[PDB]
C-alpha cells in the first residue's frame, strides 16, 4: 500500500517514513518538532529487538515505517518486519547465501525499499528480492549479476517513477559497475546502464535487450587496453532522486585495480557523481571527484539536493562530502562545479581544485610503480583509503541551512605492487597502513555551511565515526558512535544534549516519526563495517568494542513534551 505519490510526499506525513533518506532527495531532515533541545533529556528506550542467529558484524540499515510496521535489514542479507509500538516480530526472511559471497568490507546491508504491497532488498550474492509485506514470503527474485565474479549488493534500493532501481558492489574485485531498473510488481528488467566507459547500456522490451548507447561514447577514451573490462566504478551506495530536474543522482566507486600505474587516464566514470534519466537509464551529466584515482577514493558518497538564493537568483544545488576530503557543491541541473573546499584538516594528494572542480594534484602523494622490485616505495597520504567520509550519510537541516557530516581524520602509508586479474579474486595491487593524525580522536562530526564554505562547529570522537546522521526541526542532530552511543547535539552549536549506551557500536542512520501523538526515534546497532579490517593503530583503538545486532526504539512521552 505504498504509492509513488506517497514516496514523493516524504517527509511531510508525520506517521511514516517510506524512503531511505526521509525524502527522495536524501536530506535526512524531519519536520517533527515535538522533541527538541529543551525536552530531549526525557527521551528514553521503549523496546528493543534482537536480530539473533549468531550472525552479528555490521548493521547499517535505516528502518522504514508504514502502517505502524518497521521494515529493516540485518547483516548476512536478512529482512525483519517489526511492530513499531511493541517491538514484536511480524516476520523475518533469511536469504540462503552461498559460501563464496565476495563482499569487500563486511556483510552489511543498508535497508529496504517499499512499493505497493512489497518489500525489496538486495542480497550479498547480488540478487534483488521482493517479499510480501504481510507474510515475508518471496514474491520474486532476480539475479542482478554473477556473485562468482565478485559482485554483491550492500545498498538500499530506491523507487523512482514506479521503477525499482539498484546498483551493485565489487570494485575491489574488478567488477563492471552498473545501475539497473526493474518493474517492482514482477521483477522484469527495464534498463541497464554501465558506469565504466566502453560498455553498452540497454533498454528491454518484450524480454529482448535493445542497445541504448555505450557509456562514455566509446571504449578506450580514458582507459588503456582492455583495462575497462574490469574497471570497477561500482555504484555501491545507491543514490537519491530530485523531482525538480527528474534526475537520479548516483555516485560511483573507485577504478580498479588500486595500482593506478596499470590504468593511465581519467578512468571514467569511476569516482564520479552521475545524473541519470529514470525513463531509460541514460547518463545526462557527470562530475568526477577523483580522476585517475590512486587511493581507493570511491566517489559514491551521497549527492544531496538543496536550494538556496544567490544574488536574488535561485540556485538548484547539490552537495557531497567526498572520500577524498573535499566538500563539493554542484549545480544539479547540469553537473557544473559551484564550489569545493576541504572538510578535514589535512589533505596531501591535491593542493586545491581548479575552476572546473578538477584536482590540482601533488604527485609526491601518489605511490610509485614497483618497477624492478616486488613493491614500490610507500608514500604518506591523507585522507586514508577509508576516506574523510565513507558510506555513512550526512544530513541537511533546512532551518540552519547546514550539512552535518560524520568525518574522520587519518592518513596512511600506501604502496603499489603488480596485480593480474583473476575472476573472483581480489584485484588490488596496493597495500596500506592507516595512521591516525591525532592521538586522542579520529571521528569529527562537523557542521558545514555549503553557501559560505565554512565550518560552523565540530565535535570530536575517540573512535572513528561510522554512522549516518539525522537532523530535525527541533534543533537536533543525531548520530551513533562505535563506543555504542546514540548521541544528540544542538544543531546550532554542536553541544551534546543527550546520549544512550546501546551496548554495541551504532552505524545505522537514525529515523524519527510520530505515532499516537508521540515522537519516536529509532536506530540499528551492531559494530562492523570496514574499520575492524584495519590493522595497526586503528585496531588498537577499537579493540574493546563488541559486536551486536539490535533495533532500538526510543520515545518522548506525551506528558513530558511541554
Ligand atoms: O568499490 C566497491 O565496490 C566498494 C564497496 C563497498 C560496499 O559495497 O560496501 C565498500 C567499498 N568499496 C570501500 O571502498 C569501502 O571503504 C567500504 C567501506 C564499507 C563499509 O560498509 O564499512 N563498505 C565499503
Ligand atoms: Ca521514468
Ligand atoms: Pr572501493
Amino acid at each position: 500500500a505504498v504509492s509513488n505519490e506517497e514516496i514523493l510526499q516524504d517527509p511531510k506525513n508525520p506517521q511514516q517514513i517510506v524512503t531511505n533518506g526521509l525524502g527522495v532527495q536524501g536530506q535526512r531532515y524531519s519536520p517533527l518538532d515535538l522533541l527538541n533541545v529543551n525536552n530531549v533529556k526525557e527521551l528514553r528506550p521503549v523496546w528493543a529487538f534482537s536480530f539473533g542467529g549468531e550472525k552479528q558484524r555490521g548493521q547499517q540499515a535505516q528502518p522504514l515505517i508504514k502502517d505502524g510496521v518497521m521494515y529493516l535489514t540485518g547483516s548476512y542479507s536478512r529482512v525483519f518486519a517489526v511492530d513499531a509500538r511493541t517491538g514484536k516480530k511480524l516476520w523475518q526472511y533469511d536469504a540462503r547465501l552461498p559460501d563464496d559471497i565476495r563482499p569487500c568490507c563486511d556483510v552489511i546491508n543498508r535497508g529496504v525499499a517499499l512499493y505497493g504491497n512489497l518489500v525489496f532488498f538486495g542480497t550479498l550474492d547480488a540478487k534483488l528480492v521482493a517479499l510480501n509485506k504481510d507474510t515475508g514470503k518471496v514474491v520474486w527474485s532476480k539475479k542482478v549479476a554473477d556473485h562468482k565474479e565478485g559482485y554483491s549488493i550492500s545498498a538500499a534500493p530506491m523507487i523512482v517513477n514506479g521503477k525499482l532501481i539498484t546498483g551493485v558492489a565489487g570494485g575491489e574485485f574488478g567488477v563492471v559497475g552498473k545501475i539497473q531498473a526493474y518493474n517492482p510488481e514482477n521483477g522484469e528488467l527495464l534498463w541497464m546502464r554501465p558506469t565504466v566507459e566502453g560498455h553498452m547500456g540497454y533498454v528491454y522490451k518484450d524480454g529482448k535487450a535493445i542497445e541504448n548507447g555505450i557509456s562514455g561514447g566509446e571504449a578506450g577514451k580514458t582507459w588503456p587496453g582492455d583495462l575497462w573490462k574490469t574497471g570497477g566504478a561500482a555504484p555501491w551506495l545507491g543514490g537519491y532522486y530530485d523531482p525538480e530536474t527528474n534526475l537520479i543522482l548516483f555516485g560511483t566507486g573507485n577504478p580498479a585495480p588500486w595500482n593506478s600505474h596499470l590504468r593511465p587516464g581519467d578512468n571514467l566514470y569511476s569516482s564520479s557523481r552521475l545524473a541519470l534519466n529514470p525513463d531509460d537509464g541514460t547518463i545526462k551529466w557527470h562530475f568526477q571527484s577523483t580522476p585517475h584515482d590512486g587511493w581507493d577514493f570511491d566517489g559514491v558518497n551521497e549527492l544531496i539536493s538543496f536550494n538556496y538564493k544567490d544574488g536574488g537568483k535561485e540556485v538548484k544545488a547539490a552537495a557531497t562530502a567526498d572520500r577524498n576530503g573535499f566538500f563539493y557543491v554542484l549545480d544539479r541541473t547540469n553537473g557544473k562545479f559551484i564550489r569545493g573546499f576541504p572538510f578535514v584538516d589535512k589533505i596531501t594528494w591535491a593542493t586545491g581544485l581548479d575552476k572546473d572542480g578538477r584536482p590540482i594534484y601533488n604527485d609526491a602523494s601518489r605511490p610509485g610503480a614497483p618497477g624492478s622490485e616486488a613493491k614500490g616505495s610507500s608514500v604518506f597520504v591523507a585522507p586514508a583509503v577509508l576516506g574523510a567520509k565513507n558510506w555513512m550519510p550526512m544530513a541537511y537541516n533546512k532551518d540552519t541551512g547546514l550539512f552535518y557530516v560524520p568525518s574522520n581524520e587519518w592518513g596512511m602509508d600506501i604502496w603499489n605492487e603488480g596485480i593480474a586479474y583473476k575472476k573472483g579474486a581480489a584485484f588490488l595491487g596496493a597495500g596500506f597502513t592507516i595512521k591516525p593524525l591525532n592521538e586522542d580522536y579520529i571521528g569529527v562530526l562537523r557542521a558545514i555551511d555549503p553557501v559560505s564554505g565554512k565550518e560552523v562547529w565540530r565535535h570530536k570522537n575517540y573512535a572513528p565515526l561510522w554512522g549516518g546522521v539525522l537532523t530535525t526541526k527541533g534543533n537536533l542532530v543525531f548520530t551513533g558512535t562505535p563506543e555504542g552511543f546514540l548521541q544528540a547535539f544542538n544543531a546550532k552549536t554542536g553541544d551534546k544534549v543527550w546520549e544512550f549506551q546501546t551496548g554495541s557500536g551504532v552505524l545505522g542512520s537514525p529515523v524519527t516519526w510520530e505515532m499516537d501523538g508521540e515522537q519516536y526515534v529509532s536506530v540499528v546497532s551492531g559494530w562492523g563495517g570496514a574499520v575492524p579490517l584495519a590493522g595497526g593503530e586503528v585496531a588498537k583503538r577499537v579493540k574493546d568494542f563488541n559486536q551486536g545486532g539490535m533495533l532500538w526504539t526510543f520515545k518522548l512521552p506525551k506528558q513530558l513534551q511541554q
